[PDB]
């Protein structure tokens, strides 16, 4: 290694993902020359659509449609660096392939005008959930969510976000059913504690509160890429770098790409 750096693919090898997931590979080094990384990777889709990179950060770089992607449709990755000089004499340490497919449309809107997360199933409405979204002081950013990984059961700690856990906004909170839709530490999840508040006022440091029932619906129903969008919420704009706010970020802008930086 040193002069080698190792590629890895996402999303998994056969899986099956929602229509807002990106096609991502990440280096284990920062690559020098993002041009010729991008010129080594080889996507295929059918149906066939077009789409751009656009870097997250110097290790990761992310391919999508200026659209979400069509259910059914059949994507093929090729990371080839094998001999590939990925800037100032770093090499790919080998070839990486990947396959996914993509499943129904499942959309969630959060409206904080109504309280309400209502999820369509390729258009159709199949649960209405009230929610308790970020209080004013702590409001939860309105954008277009990619759906991430998924916990029976964990802890959010505040501290992972920089915030302390003994600071006016920190928390170190025990949740079942926790889908996860923002690097930024954004959660879909069982919120018992706030079950009165759902539906008519936001209580959270951010997070999407649910029913115990309803998290657990969330949390077997949902799959990664699918699409959750809150919108008007006091807060801003989710950041279009975050890791799954790959969305918010203006196709123009997107299709334009940041290799030459």
């Amino acid at each position: 290694p040193a002069h080698l750096t190792m590629p890895y693919v996402m999303p998994g090898d056969g899986e099956v993902v929602g229509v807002g997931e990106p096609v991502a590979i990440r280096f284990d080094e920062n690559i020098a020359d993002r041009g010729a990384a991008e010129k080594a990777i080889k996507i295929t889709t059918n149906p066939p659509v077009e789409g751009a990179f656009y870097w997250l950060n110097n290790r990761e770089v992310r391919w999508r449609p200026e659209h979400f992607w069509k259910p059914g449709t059949a994507v093929d990755v090729a990371v080839n660096t094998y001999g590939v000089d990925l800037g100032e004499g770093m090499f790919g340490e080998d070839n990486v392939q990947t396959h996914f497919t993509i499943g129904d449309e499942v959309i969630a809107t959060a409206d904080d005008n109504t309280k309400i997360l209502t999820v369509r199933v390729n258009g159709e409405v199949v649960k209405s959930m009230p929610t308790s979204m970020g209080k004013d002081s702590t409001p939860t950013a309105n954008g277009i969510y990619i759906v991430g990984s998924r916990y029976k059961h964990i802890i959010m700690d505040s501290s992972t976000y920089g915030v302390p856990v003994n600071s006016p906004n920190g928390y170190r909170t025990d949740v079942d059913w926790a889908t996860q839709i923002s690097y930024s530490g954004v959660f879909v999840h069982s919120a018992p504690w706030s079950v009165g508040a759902q539906g008519h006022t936001n209580t959270s440091h951010g997070c999407l509160n649910v029913s115990p029932s309803n998290a657990q619906w969330f949390y077997d129903h949902v799959k990664r890429g699918d699409i959750v969008e809150v919108v008007n919420t006091v807060g801003g704009t989710l950041p279009g770098i975050d890791g799954l706010g790959d969305w918010n970020i203006p196709w123009d802008q997107w299709r334009a790409g940041n290799a030459k930086a």
